[PDB]
């Protein structure tokens, strides 16, 4: 909630407390796991009027896990999700630097709209598909003011030489283009980047460059939300083989995600969805699925501050998946206070 | 401090900075330890009017330790203490889920009122006696509106299969009942829960179920505060033997806690107390004390934002306690800014 | 931003999001390193009117690193920087206890004014030169009201027996005196403290007492800022030898730091600086430099909420420094949103 506007600056300290429990059969061979998954968020989002053609802004957001004891495990799952600052200059564009959303998420955002799950391909610290560190992002709305509805972005991703290959990346460049009109939206995004010597020393994966792309289509108007994403990747999508205790990236994946939702006046928002990501040319296994489910779920909004929800993952992953991916369904039930 | 009310929601971001030092003789064989114990708290507490019969609410609260260097020990003692959200429906009751106070703390709260120490039996992540993860809590004030002063609660505790037996728990159920009138209060609470295979593989403890109960009596009115708790436990109270480098739970404990306090108009709040928890049927030791002291202490309130305090623990634990429990007294001196 | 004043208390929750990147040649043999260094800060600062001669106050401030993945490295560089509470009584002085600035920083503060780097001798958890835990600090402005411009302080540092010698300290006492008038300022500060048995078991260092002192001169007025610090140390300044994989403290250091800055009306603030700390009588090496550079940098302030900056470290450290200290220059470029 905007707790502060004076002079020319408004600051919004914000958060949520999310009482959350997953129900699976027993969580080891499941999709989401089983048990308490309670967490909270806290952040600030700020914007200052420097002059009439120029604003400056910043954002930070942290995740606190609520499902750890107060002993030595207390920090498990705690992390900063965003931290960046930027300037936006009238007709010219915005420029921000920090930990932000990777630019292909401009497409994956179309379907990442389920109450609890969804967005399975938007991995954190995975080049351009999710949140990631060290990106410079330029964004332009309405093509310099000359074409209403036509937007684009470019993003420079700095090398992050980390101790895990899963969380590292080389230097890279990505971009996105979107056009909206009378409720319809279409988007494409693509990015490529160098892979580190660590990522390459691993078994799964082969190549010195990583590539991700996705297109998105969506209808959003008259209480209806429909959206579809299609995407591929090379040497980008992290994957593990749990039988040989093995890990790396899938040389190839192709991905589809569909979502349909309606929002009633009284506050019920039903959702259905479908998602499948299939890895290909995986060293030692061949073609294999990483994600494959239908979803049914719903969110009840009491108001802008309070919601409850249920999310049910009908998992079509099969019982002999050669990487060991989980076969059982998961339900999540949620109660959220936010401000 | 309420930093935000608008529409129908009020949010209180809150905290304290607590300059705190313990004085013992040398801290190894003491009650509280010796040295700097500075810390801060930060949280939000929120409540939204959904309609005239229904409110939604949430709370989060974190502890930052102020007595760690800025190097690799910097996270020591940092943790989320609370994180939950709920709804409260008029005459019907409240329901919240998340990390919250266990329901037998509804009784132990009577005596957990000392400036620095006290509440020795309200262990964190120990079934129903302190803060704990994965509880669903229902609470009813004034018996549906039909009996002023008569309150009750029930709590469902979900299994937390953690890597330490100290911080794990099985599934369980607990409850409390209280009646207050013209300044007097009486309360009882009880809970039981399954113990994990980890808790059971340990030496101290025997049984596949954990049980805790306590009653409370208190007088609170005319600047006087008097309160008394009595409690027992089986396979619930965590305990260590420091000679054999051994740990587990005490098959039995019985506990007493008494407190007397007066609050002067000018801001001095003197306190005296007594506490003893005795473990029984402990494998290899027999009956032994875990806690045994008198306390004298006082808090000076300058106003609702500033206090200072001293707390002195006259430790009756004896010099040959067979678990090694500390024999020396501890003094704490404190300076607190809070908002 | 002051988000809260009512009754007699005002609370300022505050922070910044700092998009930050370092450019060195390749970061291993450099001054600052290379890559993303994004971070955020968050804190509260509060002050309550207890009466007309007495205020109470508190402060907490945390650092969140923005350059870590969301996996297991997520906590790297996260820490509390300050946490203390105190009272200030009219003409008599202030007294605070907690994690605060060590008192010789009252002198080193004169030159710690560069956009990104600078203040190389104000080490964290290093007795009196930087931030440190367990200090009681008394401060007096204007000599009890009797001498405008003449200020002083005394600080008691409690032993911190930590697991690293780098972050530990013995008991100690330090102080500072300053006089300002018509834009000029002069300051001296000194402190000494016992060293732990851990600090002494290390190779580099010899002695059971640690000592730090510095004087400061500064001119600050008419948009001009000039300042100079001189300082020495014994058994205080932490140092590593990277060839023998060795660490400890330098028995002796002498240090100089100079800064010149001008602030234009339109918001450009150019800076130049020079810094050299030379360690002496180092076991096995003799006399050697720890820090030696010129700096050129500038900060552009759009307003009180937004800035950008560049900081360039022309490193005079030489290519065969016997401890291995880095020889290459570093540039930092920064974009800061703050409130
Ligand atoms: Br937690
Ligand atoms: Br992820
Ligand atoms: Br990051
Ligand atoms: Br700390
Ligand atoms: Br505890
Ligand atoms: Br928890
Ligand atoms: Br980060
Ligand atoms: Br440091
Ligand atoms: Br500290």
């Amino acid at each position: 909630a905007e707790i502060y506007n004076k002079d020319g600056n408004k600051v919004d300290l914000y958060g949520k407390a999310v009482g959350l429990h997953y129900f699976s059969k027993g969580g080891e061979n499941s999709y989401g796991g089983n048990g308490d998954m309670t967490y909270a968020r806290l952040g600030f989002k700020g914007e200052t009027q420097i002059n009439s053609d120029l604003t400056g802004y910043g954002q930070w957001e942290y995740n606190f896990q609520g499902n750890n004891s107060e002993g030595a495990d207390a920090q498990t799952g705690n992390k900063t999700r965003l931290a960046f600052a930027g300037l936006k200059y009238a007709d010219v564009g915005s420029f921000d630097y920090g930990r932000n959303y990777g630019v292909v998420y401009d497409a994956l955002g179309y379907t990442d709209m389920l109450p609890e799950f969804g967005g399975d391909t938007a991995y954190s610290d995975d080049f351009f598909v999710g949140r990631v560190g060290g990106v410079a992002t330029y964004r332009n709305s309405n093509f310099f003011g000359l074409v209403d509805g036509l937007n684009f972005a470019v993003q420079y991703l700095g090398k992050n030489e980390r101790d895990t290959a899963r969380r590292s990346n080389g230097d890279g460049v990505g971009g996105s283009i979107s056009y909206e009109y009378e409720g319809f939206g279409i988007v494409g995004a693509y990015g490529a980047a160098d892979r580190t010597n660590l990522q390459e020393a691993q078994p799964l994966g082969n190549g010195k460059k990583a590539e991700q792309w996705a297109t998105g289509l969506k209808y959003d108007a008259n209480n209806i939300y429909l959206a579809a994403n299609y995407g591929e990747t090379r040497n980008a999508t992290p994957i593990t083989n749990k039988f040989t205790n093995t890990s790396g990236f899938a040389n190839k994946t192709q991905d589809v995600l569909l979502v349909a939702q309606y929002q009633f006046d009284f506050g019920l928002r039903p959702s259905i969805a479908y998602t499948k990501s299939k890895a290909k040319d995986v060293e030692g296994i061949g073609d294999v699925d990483l994600v494959n489910y239908f979803e049914v779920g719903a969110t009840y909004y009491f108001n802008k501050n309070m919601s409850t929800y249920v999310d049910y993952i009908i998992n079509q992953i099969d019982s002999d998946n050669k990487l060991g991916v989980g076969s059982d369904d998961t339900v999540a039930v949620g109660i959220v206070y936010q401000f």
